[PDB]
């Protein structure tokens, strides 16, 4: 096709670990997520992928997976742009907060609730969350208006901020014939999928994109795929 | 009272600082890797923080500013890479060492070398094992044919790593972003003798320490207003 566009997710983080939720906080990769983006890289470097420009998020997790890609296809010297809009959603005052605490203060129904929902964001994280001041306040969204730093995110809020990155920066750099390799998250980049492929909320809420697989897209000149997503790796993988 | 921070990076693969390294994209060793924690780490204890980063397009200074970033906790930071401050391309030399140098080109004419400021080494020909390595790179695939180097003089080095300081990191200095450079020995020569008013002399004297951060105080002109100062243990 006219076009190449490669996604990963990044995988496991030391708060995964700890079933917490990350959400913004800005949670290092474990050792096996770490190696998860070895293989990712790996399986890249021997299918002869080429890039010409990077995108990833403000946080360390995605990163460093983009790292991890970039010394594996010995490609260090592309040129990077980072942005907190490809940031993972923001779970607000559940932040920090594991599976028992977030079920015994809120109930099943309450979660089940929130984890089924399109548009239901959590509650907001408030000034007296234990997180607040490390996210918030956090220097590298001091340029962020009041409007834009969010307390809490729906699924659909954390597109409708993604998408705008997407058509003003990426988008037009693919036009350009760059080829762009994006390093971000579950839910900014379901925000990407489901744009491309014109999914439904239904759609995107059951779609789970695996972590440090290679995500390969072929595009048309107006960025449509002309075939299913395709996963990069060993056949086991 | 601007603050700049400079850092070159440590060693090389292969000893592949000790053999005109250049252009061929050596890697860190492992040590130069650990030269690049310490530093890190000095710049943390000391609290600094930056807003925008600058290094070469080779991977011994990009790792070298990955390891820093690291190590402070600010790798969600803006970073601009430039092939205008690449090391020195040492043309022929390059991957040789000292006594290999000489061999093949003798003392008479490596002592007039070593201390030229405008006498560049013998360009890399085909037959050299890095020319179609370094030449046919993709990351200089836009450079123009003047612009891509077969060999340089120091003066050569930093007569192209100085535009890209007026254009890109002067004005980002003017603006107050507190700004990191990761880079090589001779380009960082380059920023310094433009900074100090170096004369040829002094800036082929200056062998500026490696995997130390070395910082600058700067007035509303761009002029230091004390020596260089070095941080760390
Ligand atoms: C931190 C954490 C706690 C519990 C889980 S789970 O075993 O129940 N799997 C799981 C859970 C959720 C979710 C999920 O996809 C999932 O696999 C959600 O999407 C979700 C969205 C909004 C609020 C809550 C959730 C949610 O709890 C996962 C992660
Ligand atoms: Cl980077």
């Amino acid at each position: 096709a006219a076009y190449k566009l490669v996604l990963i997710r990044h995988g496991e983080s030391a708060w995964n670990l700890e079933n917490r939720f990350s959400g913004w906080y800005d949670a290092d990769l474990s050792p096996a997520g770490h190696e998860e983006a070895k293989r990712g890289g790996q399986a890249l470097r021997d299918a002869g992928y080429e890039f010409d420009i990077c995108f990833t998020s403000v946080q360390k997790r995605a990163i460093r997976t983009l790292w991890t890609v970039l010394d594996a296809i010995d490609q260090m010297w592309l040129p990077v742009v980072r942005t907190w809009r490809l940031n993972e959603r923001h779970y607000g005052g559940l932040t920090g907060l594991n599976k028992a605490e977030t079920a015994a203060k809120h109930g099943e129904a309450q979660v089940k609730i929130w984890r089924r929902s399109y548009d239901v964001p959590p509650p907001p994280m408030e000034p007296d969350h234990p997180f607040y001041s490390n996210i918030s306040k956090d220097r590298r969204y001091a340029d962020l208006t009041e409007d834009q730093l969010p307390s809490c995110e729906s699924l659909k809020d954390t597109i409708a901020r993604a998408l705008p990155f997407w058509n003003e920066e990426i988008v037009p750099q693919i036009k350009e014939g760059k080829r762009v390799l994006i390093a971000a998250h579950g839910n900014s980049l379901r925000g990407i999928v489901k744009h491309l492929e014109g999914l439904s909320e239904e759609a995107i809420m059951e779609l789970n994109l695996p972590t440090g697989i290679p995500i390969v897209y072929e595009l048309d000149k107006n960025l449509k795929p002309i075939k299913p997503m395709q996963f990069l790796g060993d056949e086991e993988t």
